[PDB]
């Protein structure tokens, strides 16, 4: 694997030992080898889960999610997809790793396809290795891969709203379930259905998830109610996976807005890594899959395909050159090379508007390539009435940096800003200028 211009996929089944068994063997060979090398975690979980793999190794930990003294010789470096891609980004040294092995190597956030795109593109030129770690490469096709121990696989209708009836098979269950929803709102109402029902529901999202994951080892439950971001290597002592097999699109309207289009049916991959949360044990045979939909290939036109071209056009690669998406997710989005391109003082703001604005990619671009600086929200309150974000059911209002009060009402719709409390929280306290 380790021979320049290779890109292995290492594509062995959910819990067949990528992580804690190939990975130090493969780490034990590049430092054998001297080959400058990094290993991108798709979660601070997942980090903290590869340095007990790899103790022992000299591996240089680029996350605060692993409390350790470095010894300064390191070659083998450690960071998140979304770390590496975001320092490619900003003015810092990326080194020009010899050896780069992405895990989890499905995730289909903007930086993690970013980040295959650039590495992909290196080992094309002749310049570098890569591994990629899934169970699940872009384009698989099969949703019931193989598994440590026999799965029951079960087509059956899943509430994805509170019921009264007609589900006795959902809380008649003595063991654990993690049950996937397609958004933050709908697991929210499913959890106060269980909890009214006498369960102990532990809630996941992606801003949650570091904090949120310690509690599925540190207290009893019932049930884990997670957004998709469980399917990037999140492991449960569990014996149930319920799957909606639903998720939301994030989609472009006309080039003017984003909405979260669905809830629609999740790729094959997406619903292999959600069952492959089960069936992990050889010595408990007969984990439950209970899936309440079909599978389609709804990654193609996906804002996060579109968004990974933006930010791969404002990496640095070699003079004018623009690092291409990975070729078998390539086709995910109608894109030219280079068409986001930003001068350097519209970059930075870019950058800033995604690292300290915590604002999707895509209205990032729009702000930062409208010429609009950091500190300037006046774009916030300026769109069109059609563009007013609600809150219960009224406009919501925020008090500028001026000190009036103001509807929000943003020049560029993006629907993730708002999609729920936490978001919209965030939403309004960067248009009045808190951060
Ligand atoms: O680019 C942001 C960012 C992310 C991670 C870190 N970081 C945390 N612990 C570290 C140890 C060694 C090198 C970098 C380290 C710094 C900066």
């Amino acid at each position: 694997m380790l021979k320049k211009k290779q890109l292995t996929v290492l594509d062995l089944h959910p819990g067949a030992g990528k992580t804690r068994r190939v990975l130090p063997e493969i780490v034990r060979e590049a430092i054998k080898k001297r080959l400058r090398t990094v290993i991108l975690a798709p979660t601070r979980v997942v980090a903290a889960e590869m340095e007990e793999a790899l103790r022992g190794l000299p591996v240089r930990y680029m996350t605060t999610a692993v409390n350790v003294t470095h010894s300064g010789t390191e070659i083998v470096d450690l960071m998140c997809h979304a770390t590496f891609t975001s320092r490619l980004l900003q003015p810092i040294r990326v080194p020009n790793y010899n050896l780069n092995i992405m895990d989890e190597a499905h995730f289909t956030d903007p930086s993690s396809i970013a980040a295959r795109g650039y590495i992909s593109t290196r080992v094309e030129m002749g310049e570098a290795a890569a591994i990629f770690m899934t169970a699940t490469p872009p384009g698989t096709r099969d949703a019931f891969p193989d598994s440590n121990s026999p799965i029951m696989d079960t087509e059956v209708e899943v509430p994805e709203r509170a019921w009264s009836s007609g589900f006795d098979w959902v809380t008649d269950h003595s063991g654990k379930t993690v049950w996937f929803v397609p958004s933050v709102r709908n697991g929210n109402e499913i959890a106060a259905c269980l909890t009214k029902a006498g369960k102990r529901v532990i809630q996941l999202s992606r801003k949650t998830f570091e904090t949120e994951f310690q509690k599925t080892k540190n207290q009893e439950w019932d049930f884990v109610i997670t957004t998709d971001i469980s399917e990037m290597g999140a492991n449960f002592k569990a014996d149930r996976v319920i799957d909606s097999r639903r998720c939301l699109k994030p989609v472009i309207l006309d080039g003017e807005r984003v909405i979260l289009a669905g809830p629609m049916p999740v790729t094959h991959a997406s619903a292999a890594q959600r069952r492959g949360r089960i069936g992990r044990n050889p010595n408990k045979p007969g984990d439950e899959y209970m899936y309440g939909g079909g599978c389609a290939e709804t990654d193609e036109g996906h804002a996060h395909w579109l968004e990974a071209r933006m930010l791969l056009d404002n990496i640095y690669l070699q003079d004018g050159l623009i690092a291409s998406l990975y070729r078998p997710e390539a086709d995910k989005v109608a894109a030219i090379e280079g068409e986001f391109k930003l001068r350097t003082e519209q970059r930075k703001t870019f950058v800033e508007l995604m690292k300290r604005g915590d604002l999707p990619v895509w209205l990032a671009y729009q702000v930062a390539s409208a010429g609009i600086t950091y500190t300037d929200r006046r774009w916030c309150f300026d769109g069109t009435t059609n563009n007013t974000i609600m809150e219960d059911s009224v406009p919501a209002e925020v008090w500028t940096k001026y000190g009036e009060k103001r509807v929000l009402k943003p020049r560029w719709m993006d629907a993730r800003v708002c999609s729920d409390h936490a978001a919209l929280k965030s939403f309004k306290e960067f248009a009045a200028g808190k951060r």
